């Protein structure tokens, strides 16, 4: 009997960009789940645990695994996770190590009894420099994952010290015995931008996601009217909680809703007002930065500004242009339309204005 | 002179799932039309007739063929269809037999005069058991399609008896003579889930379909407020015709509209009220079940609830969660936003509430 | 030192259809930019100039190149463009010549000094007929592109005469010396429909574009009510500026907005009224004709007609059918829903009606 | 009723190298037969005639076609060939035009009655120069093949004049009417080295051919002993008919025998002695030049020199080296062994010496 831990928590700008690597799309599945799915196919684990910096989101993708909140470091994470494990044995692995082959798994498990922790390793044939200083290459081992370990010893191995980079050194530094099985190129750890092209990773699925956004604001506030952060009119201002950009909030909602990241108020509520100031376009940027973190990319934006006045004709290239700049996309993907309601309803009576945004999101093309 | 009948009517849960197999997408075309297109390329038929359990829908896909309503059985269907045929000869084929090669067609037609009905057949080299009891394998024939038959004889062959599974046995059981041309693996009949991977079928096109949905309901009804079938508030009910779920009807429309299946009222009208009760979420399920039958699958849902009150914040994970369950999709594909209209208009005055749904549908990935 | 001119202006129905060929999608990039990108990768040009019949649109795709308005002919265009060039040398090329290989470029530039203009050429081994009359095939040269020319001489070569088809004959007809480097099949000029399948062109990207459309019209005009150009009711007309088709204008906006071509008023404004008459469905056709010109194609239309009356039930197949005909798409891609607002708001009070359109556009599949 | 002529005669160093292009291997078949096979699949021709500069060789490849000896020119060839044709119609084609598609054939034959000769043609979109001088490109036609012609008129069309490059101009120059069907890129004429990579030609089959060679010469001739044209010994000469190189003749036979080109005496007989002089290595070169002409290339040579004396040890790198140079191959492909017969038999008694050559030939890799 043996359980599995997938360590998928933390986050750092090594690989990273604006997009977390556990959230890269390989097929329909995000990396973290792709990896967990792959390992989980190999063996009936008594329990599967996944460490996370994003439990609530992660959870919306499956019901199969127990999720435990990550720690400050890999070991910290792993300790926390082990406390949920009662099987005699445990197999721990990095999600970043996506394409671990069944072959290698069989090699690990066929040596289950020889020592206290079992590990893939590879030799090094190149001149190795530790700090611009030569090292005897034959004595080097590159250590991979998964690693199978006796639960009881691993829990104890991490009672005090939490600086260990892998299970093997942890078990080792407590007197335990280590068994080195030959590793493989498929077990590489996705750490740098450059690594992506070095792995036979499935390119992301072609699904496109839609989002809508609707927002209303009351007229009659003596300040400038800002839409997509372009100044439309010096006094015909909107009675808002921020700088009053109905366009920008409408669009924000649409971008969020497409990513299943709620709506604008779940992020930037009217109750707390460090948002009193609020440059809405910046709030929009930040909204998109969240969508980008979970592996999404805007295809296009279509906006429809419902307002009886003022005539937004002259300002429409300026609005499209500013969105493009803020959200960092080519100008052609942005389109701002406008319409009166022919004097009908609150919009037509001039009580306020509304904006209707429409968006499509694709999964980030990580093939550069 | 020779006409063509494509038998594409009926329906049964042999292959089936929630999706009719004539509606599977192979390229841009649904199976039934893909198959009819393929056969129709091979020969200038005087008339092409397609039997259907879905004329009105089927018709929206071409203007080339005459459609006749199907019968209770294959023969029943075929009789009905022959009554539209005046050419001396007729070629009948199952749509389910998609990839019939030009080669085999040439073999059929090059033997047009030798007998009364001409048919593909294959021998069997395996031990064959009729009812767990061995049968002399050499005496067996697996009969395929198309089959060319002399119209006059086929019409007569089906005057009384309608139990016949293919044209050959029908012509045969009336004294007529049958000619067996060698069949092929491409002429296989798509009957079971498992068959799909046994055929070199073109994978479905990557087109995504959009849908919008808008619905309004009046406030002031002393009962609970249900949205996506989650109870929001015990008394602030909506004045509806059913349980009053504006969300669920708005979403229903969007799912229907994306599939070109009309709107909610074309299915579930306010006139007839066996819908007086009406659990709207179940009506939604049923709506989706129609969309699924014609080869579609939801990518994502984005909903925007326009309501001045109550504050739906606390209930948004519960709404998303319930939709996911009802429509049987992963939770991450559902997003429910909400907005007041800042006291403006009927929504803002609290007269009623509106919901705006946005959806994308992809063609069903039948590669499992 | 050497600058680059990409000639991408003009337009004619040689290749053409309803779609301009510089706007065909090869990867994410339109042809003109794909081609300019390819050449621009080969050498650090001091200045890159692109000639255009569409500057404003073209500009929304990059910030890298200087765009100058095209002339009536290729030479006219080229003269205009040279006036922006101060480098000693210039390389001119047709955008239509998309896949020009690095190899051939190296051949051009490695012969930079031998003469006044350097050009790819190919021999002809077939019987050649000039006007059904045989010509000595060995004496023929098919002239390609790019061509490198000494700026000063090319400017002068086009001072008077502007009938020249390529740089070489222009330089030649002024006494200058021409150097013929062997051309290639990749440097072919995309001129006819048939040429597409003769080039290894990257198929278009799979991105889908969304568009929304909203339009309102006031009731109480004694004439017929036209929606999608189907007559709904003989007297319950809308107070419009044209024939009053709210559906058709709503849809027009959506189709435009998806293509980033603004909104309906940017095309067909209420100020000028040669649109007084206005058959809106024809205006819609024309709108789509613009979207088609820039490489887009409708996947589907979903429309939601907000109107308290009249009951549009009986007319919904007729509306879908008429749109299909006007926009020239299969009937199944069109869906018209309708909803009252349960007597609430201006719509529900019967003051006017609104329509909400939703659309998805894909890039034109030029593989036929 | 219609017959086919494949013109495969003549030869020139346009494409050519050391290898005739009708003899290039595409699959197992040489080009000429590959092409004839392709056209012959398309239609039951009453008679198939192939013109040849190599009847006797050509004949060893099939029994299906009538072969007639070629003329000095293409027309000369074609006249000669027509005299074997009695069908009303004839289709003539260049073998060099290998991959003519069924599609295009159907286009030719579906216009069989409209005029006197029917021909594929393509337009030209490039600037065309006739003798460095511009020509109105729209008036140009590139003429392809096949061409269908009325036999009677074609025979007459070539009664006097034989300078015509294709059937169309010949029929035309006699008043007959010409019909131009659109041609294709697959109908290109393989004329230049460079053309090969422009056609989707099947790469040659992987068959290897073996050859053996045995030759004996009597000792006791007061001159130098030459083997592979290296001087072995100043006086121990062989009593030959030429310079006496037993090695070189043995190897010649082996190279010929592998190519089914007979033996050395069929080329260079002892009766005629302009071979009295005879530098055998040059005769060997020439032998290989024949093998090269019919599409073959040496993989390796293994030679075994049976001689009781002299000891050839010191001269074996020099022999291998000289063969390599003569036959123009890398040195590693040549190996010369030697053996006495331990004083037994004529060899061992020193009456003469024998040489046994072994060779493998592959088909020329025309992919450069
Ligand atoms: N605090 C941390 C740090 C890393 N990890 C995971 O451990 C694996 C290996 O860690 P590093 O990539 O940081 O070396 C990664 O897949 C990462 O997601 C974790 O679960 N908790
Ligand atoms: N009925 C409503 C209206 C608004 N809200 C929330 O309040 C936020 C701010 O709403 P307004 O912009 O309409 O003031 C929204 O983003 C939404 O999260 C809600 O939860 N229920
Ligand atoms: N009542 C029926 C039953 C079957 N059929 C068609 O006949 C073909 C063969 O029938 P079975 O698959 O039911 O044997 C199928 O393509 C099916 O669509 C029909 O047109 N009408
Ligand atoms: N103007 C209208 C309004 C509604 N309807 C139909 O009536 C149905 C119910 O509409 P309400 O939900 O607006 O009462 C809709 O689904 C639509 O089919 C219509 O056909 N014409
Ligand atoms: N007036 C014109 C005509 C053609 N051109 C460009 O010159 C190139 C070659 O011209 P033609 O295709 O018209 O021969 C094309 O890529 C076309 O876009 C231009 O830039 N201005
Ligand atoms: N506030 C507004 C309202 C309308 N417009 C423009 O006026 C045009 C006609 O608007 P109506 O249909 O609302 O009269 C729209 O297409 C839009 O270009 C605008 O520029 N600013
Ligand atoms: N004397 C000749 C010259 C050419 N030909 C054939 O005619 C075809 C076209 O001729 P050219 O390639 O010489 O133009 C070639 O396939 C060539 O083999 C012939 O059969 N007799
Ligand atoms: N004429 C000869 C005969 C033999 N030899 C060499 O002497 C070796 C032994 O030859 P026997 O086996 O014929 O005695 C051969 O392998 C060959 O290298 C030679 O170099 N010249
Ligand atoms: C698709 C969408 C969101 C359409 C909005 C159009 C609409 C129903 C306006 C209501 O009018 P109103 O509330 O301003 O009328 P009044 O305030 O006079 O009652
Ligand atoms: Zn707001
Ligand atoms: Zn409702
Ligand atoms: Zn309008
Ligand atoms: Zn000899």
């Amino acid at each position: 009997e043996m359980s599995l831990i997938m360590l998928a928590a933390g986050n750092s700008t090594r690989f990273n960009t604006k997009v977390k690597k556990q959230f890269l799309r390989l097929g329909n599945d995000p990396l973290w789940l792709y990896a967990t799915k792959n390992l989980s196919s190999f063996y009936p684990f008594k329990k599967i645990v996944v460490t996370s910096s994003n439990i609530t989101y992660m959870k919306k993708f499956t019901k199969n695994y127990e999720f435990i909140e990550g720690g400050d470091t890999r070991a910290e994470s792993l300790k926390k996770a082990l406390e949920l494990i009662d099987s005699e044995f445990v197999m721990v692995s990095d999600v970043a190590r996506v394409l671990v082959s069944k072959n290698l798994f069989d090699r690990l498990i066929e040596n289950l009894d020889k020592a206290d922790c079992i590990t893939p390793a590879l030799k090094v044939a190149d001149t190795t420099l530790f700090d611009n200083e030569a090292l005897q290459r034959e004595k080097i081992k590159l250590i991979q994952t998964p690693q199978i370990s006796k639960t009881k010893l691993l829990k104890k191995a991490l009672d005090q010290n939490l600086e260990f980079t892998d299970d093997s050194t942890a078990i080792a530094a407590m007197g335990g015995k280590i068994w080195f099985v030959e590793g493989e190129e498929n077990a590489r750890k996705l750490t740098f931008k450059e690594d992506l092209k070095k792995l036979d990773l499935p390119t992301p699925s072609f699904e496109i996601f839609t989002g809508n956004g609707f927002d209303v604001h009351e007229f009659g506030e003596n300040r400038p009217l800002l839409l997509a952060g372009v100044q439309i009119h010096p006094t015909m201002g909107l009675k808002a909680h921020s700088d009053g950009d109905v366009l920008a909030h409408s669009l924000t909602d649409a971008i969020l809703g497409a990513a299943g990241l709620g709506d604008i108020g779940e992020l930037y509520p009217d109750t707390d007002m460090k948002f009193k100031n609020a440059n809405s376009m910046e709030l929009l940027k930040q909204a998109y930065d969240k969508v980008r973190e979970i592996g999404f990319e805007l295809i296009n934006i279509d906006i429809c500004v419902m307002a009886q006045s003022p005539k937004l004709k002259d300002f429409k290239q300026a609005m499209q242009s500013n969105i493009a700049h803020t959200l960092d996309l080519d100008e052609f993907r942005i389109n701002v339309k406008a319409t009166t309601t022919e004097k009908l309803g609150f919009i037509g009576r001039k009580e306020g204005m509304a904006v209707l945004s429409s968006v499509n999101l694709k999964y980030f093309d990580w093939t550069r």
